[PDB]
């Protein structure tokens, strides 16, 4: 198949912790983008077989979506905020690397990464 293994939700040697900023990044962060008009591009892992881009897993070698996000946030995944972060800096970026400044799919996820943005802004400190 063109498409990787998807990447994992669970790893029993990953280390683990739950914290008061996972739980806001589940209940508010991933929770508003998941319902966004916009979101369904990325709710799932970019599946190159069903969308004809036999270029894509060639050109992003470290995939992430918010279905994998999302899992993760529930299979209590990640050791801190940080982590869970990174792989939506990690879906976005992948976006900008893969298509051109200006199509439909960026301006998809520009106004989905705006609004990351004002949510992680009331991030609240961890205690
Ligand atoms: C996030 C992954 N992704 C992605 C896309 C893309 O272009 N670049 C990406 O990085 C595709 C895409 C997804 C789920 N996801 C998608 O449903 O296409 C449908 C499609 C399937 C079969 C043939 C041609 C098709 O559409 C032609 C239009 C250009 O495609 C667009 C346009 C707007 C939004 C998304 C996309």
């Amino acid at each position: 198949s063109m498409n990787p293994p998807p990447p994992e939700t669970s790893n029993p040697n990953k280390p683990k912790r739950q914290t008061n900023q996972l739980q806001y990044l589940l209940r508010v962060v991933l929770k508003t983008l998941w319902k966004h008009q916009f979101a369904w591009p990325f709710q799932q892992p970019v599946d190159a077989v069903k969308l004809n881009l036999p270029d894509y897993y060639k050109i992003i070698k470290t995939p992430m979506d918010m279905g994998t996000i999302k899992k993760r946030l529930e299979n209590n995944y990640y050791w801190n905020a940080q982590e869970c972060i990174q792989d939506f800096n990690t879906m976005f970026t992948n976006c900008y690397i893969y298509n051109k400044p200006g199509d439909d799919i960026v301006l998809m996820a520009e106004a989905l990464e705006k609004l990351f943005l004002q949510k992680i802004n009331e991030l609240p400190t961890e205690e």
